[PDB]
């Protein structure tokens, strides 16, 4: 799983380029089901912040 850390700026960008749709829009910052996951890093590819880690 990738993690989306405190950097995030909540932009929206990473969401449709997830090819699993992990990422939802939530308090404070975007966040990724950690069971739809399969760490290809695409969403950290479209993060201006780079933002999601792999965990
Ligand atoms: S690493 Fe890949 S599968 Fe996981 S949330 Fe990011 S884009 Fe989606
Ligand atoms: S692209 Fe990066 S900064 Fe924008 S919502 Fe996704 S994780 Fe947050």
């Amino acid at each position: 799983a990738y993690v989306i850390n405190e950097a995030c700026i909540s932009c929206g960008a990473c969401e449709p380029e997830c090819p699993v749709d992990a990422i939802s829009q939530g308090g404070s910052r975007y966040v990724i089901d950690a069971d739809t996951c399969i760490d290809c890093g695409a969403c950290a590819g479209v993060c201006p912040v780079d933002a999601p880690v792999q965990a």
